[PDB]
Formats: structure tokens, C-alpha cells, sequence
């Protein structure tokens, strides 16, 4: 076009608005490739995600539609903001790709996990995650898919959640899935606190807590560390699941003192010893198999480890106004999704 130019990013073509220069690949997902770029108008670096034929199947479509809608109506410091959205295609018939422009962050949490963090940074990152989750909950959004790769960080320790979480498609969130998602029992808002527990545990010990090769192994990994759950939990399971869970080898589990010893934390000073004890107590309330006994986001935000950062403008921010049942995920055809997405892009 006269407003667009094309650069080759591997085996992929990025056709972007001329305002975006010096494209550099920073990552890839099932949706598409992400480039760092310089925005010459705003005079700041951005991230541009290319969504190739998002309407291609119902899974990509629902995800692309939810991403577009929620990014346009949410304005919270701990949720990635939408700077721009475009398509190089001139019409619906030619419509192929969607490009989402976001603020560029310095790293994702996978990188932070490979660092020892002092409690001030650790507790501030965790506080921000919980604010972002609490904001999603206040609008009726349960993430359910939180993992370190979808959480990004800046140099000044600011944190942002990249996606809104959410079937079959062709060509690693499982480690962070709550027992109620693993055992197909339905879920509440605190399904997200299990994922925070997984992420926090990983930020402390630098290794994936429950690295199951599948859902059966995933359950086995959970029970080995935490122990076989109460009979009160077993009674909440459907008979076919209740039989499978009850017939597994029995595990006593480990105390959080053995799972997360002082050797894994800064614990030299009296300040750090107290923080390590507080961080351990928080881990023990998040990594709870039975969701009815698990910490809520608000109790987590008010926990001694977290509450030093508590700011109601962040933790009690007015909920976003999602234009009704727009994300109910009703089945649509390939062409219906193609139209719904195009209309959201064009506005
Ligand atoms: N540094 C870094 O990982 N940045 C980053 C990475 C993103 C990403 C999103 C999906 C897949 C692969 C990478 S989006 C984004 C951003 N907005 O800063």
C-alpha cells in the first residue's frame, strides 16, 4: 500500500503500518509471531502480534475475538493495553491477517524465574499478578490459563498479564492447571490462585513444580508433593473420576517447610526470615487441591506478604464494561467468525 510495507520475519511476512520500524522477532505462539518494533509516531518501542487467518477455526477465532474485545474495553496497569490494531487487507473478501500493537515489555516471567529475587521484587510481582486477576474477576473473566510465558515484566519491576486465557487444532499450560480443571469438576474464580501458586513456587525454586507429561501424570505430580486429598474432596468427584483418584497410590505429601526451605529464599537478615515465612504461608494457601479450601484473590491481596503494596486504585479498580454476551463463545461458521473479527478490527 501507501500506508504499508513488508519485511520477511523468518518464513513469515509482516505487512505493517510505516509508523512501525526495525521489526525484530521476540517470540511465537499458536496464534502467530510477535515482533518488537519502533513506533516512529509515539517514539517508543512496541510489540506487534500477527494473527494469520484468525477465523481459520473456532478455537483461534474465539481466542482472537476475545483478545480484541477485552483489550479494547480493559484499562488496568496490570493487563497488557492495546496501542493499535490494523489489517493490511483492503476489504472483507481479501481480509486475512490481524495485527495487534501493545506496549513492549522487557521480559516474560520464564526469564524472571531463572533469577533469584529479593522479597520486595517477588512480593511486588505477585501483588501485580493478583491485581490483574482481581480486575478480570470483577468483570466476570476467569483466566484459567495463566502461565509464566503469558506474564511480562519491565525493568522498573512493573508486571502485565498478556492474555485473557479462555478445543481441537493442529500444532504447555497443563503444568499450571488446577486440580478441578485436571479432574473435570468445573471451577470458581480461585482456579486462578492455583496457577499463581504454581508460578510463585517456580519463582522460588526455579523449576516447574508439577511437570506432568499429560493430565494423568499431572495429577500424580500434584499428589506426590501435596499429598492425597481429604475424603471431603473425593466426594466432590464424579463416580468415574472418584474411582480413578481413590485407586491411585497414596501420598502423605510434604510440609511447605520441606517444599520451600529457607535455602531457596533470601533468609540472612531478620527481615528476610520473616518474609520467607510469610511467602511460605502464602504458597500453602494457594497450592491447595480442594478449591473450596483455597485462598481467594482478595484474601491473597490482603495477605501479610502482599498487602505492603495494597492500593485500592489497583486492587479495587472499577470493573471493565464488556459489551454483554459478546464473548459467550457461541458456535459460528468460518465466514461468520471472519466477519465478526473484521468488524471488531475496522470498528
Ligand atoms: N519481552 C517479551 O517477551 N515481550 C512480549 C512477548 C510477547 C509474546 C506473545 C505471544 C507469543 C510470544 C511472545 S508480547 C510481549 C510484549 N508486549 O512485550
Amino acid at each position: 500500500d501507501n500506508n504499508f510495507y513488508s519485511v520477511e520475519i523468518g518464513d513469515s511476512t509482516f505487512t505493517v503500518l510505516k509508523r512501525y520500524q526495525n521489526l525484530k522477532p521476540i517470540g511465537s505462539g499458536a496464534q502467530g509471531i510477535v515482533c518488537a518494533a519502533y513506533d516512529a509516531i509515539l517514539e517508543r518501542n512496541v510489540a506487534i502480534k500477527k494473527l494469520s487467518r484468525p477465523f481459520q477455526n473456532q478455537t483461534h477465532a474465539k481466542r482472537a475475538y476475545r483478545e480484541l474485545v477485552l483489550m479494547k474495553c480493559v484499562n488496568h496497569k496490570n493487563i497488557i493495553g492495546l496501542l493499535n490494531v490494523f489489517t493490511p487487507q483492503k476489504s472483507l473478501e481479501e481480509f486475512q491477517d490481524v495485527y495487534i500493537v501493545m506496549e513492549l515489555m522487557d521480559a516474560n516471567l520464564c526469564q524472571v524465574i531463572q533469577m533469584e529475587l529479593d522479597h520486595e521484587r517477588m512480593s511486588y510481582l505477585l501483588y501485580q499478578m493478583l491485581c490483574g486477576i482481581k480486575h478480570l474477576h470483577s468483570a466476570g473473566i476467569i483466566h484459567r490459563d495463566l502461565k509464566p510465558s503469558n506474564i511480562v515484566v519491565k525493568s522498573d519491576c512493573t508486571l502485565k498479564i498478556l492474555d485473557f486465557g479462555l478445543s481441537f487444532m493442529m500444532t504447555v499450560t497443563r503444568y499450571y492447571r488446577a486440580p478441578e480443571v485436571i479432574l473435570g469438576m468445573g471451577y470458581k474464580e480461585n482456579v486462578d490462585l492455583w496457577s499463581v501458586g504454581c508460578i510463585m513456587g517456580e519463582m522460588v525454586c526455579h523449576k516447574i513444580l508439577f511437570p506432568g507429561r499429560d493430565y494423568i501424570d499431572q495429577w500424580n505430580k500434584v499428589i506426590e508433593q501435596l499429598g492425597t486429598p481429604c475424603p471431603e474432596f473425593m466426594k466432590k468427584l464424579q463416580p468415574t473420576v472418584r474411582t480413578y483418584v481413590e485407586n491411585r497410590p497414596k501420598y502423605a505429601g510434604y510440609s511447605f517447610e520441606k517444599l520451600f526451605p529457607d535455602v531457596l529464599f533470601p533468609a540472612d537478615s531478620e527481615h528476610n526470615k520473616l518474609k520467607a515465612s510469610q511467602a511460605r504461608d502464602l504458597l500453602s494457601k494457594m497450592l491447595v487441591i480442594d478449591a473450596s479450601k483455597r485462598i481467594s484473590v482478595d484474601e491473597a491481596l490482603q495477605h501479610p506478604y502482599i498487602n505492603v503494596w495494597y492500593d485500592p486504585s489497583e486492587a479495587e479498580a472499577p470493573p471493565p464494561k464488556i459489551p454483554d454476551k459478546q464473548l459467550d463463545e457461541r458456535e459460528h461458521t468460518i465466514e461468520e467468525w471472519k466477519e465478526l473479527i473484521y468488524k471488531e478490527v475496522m470498528d
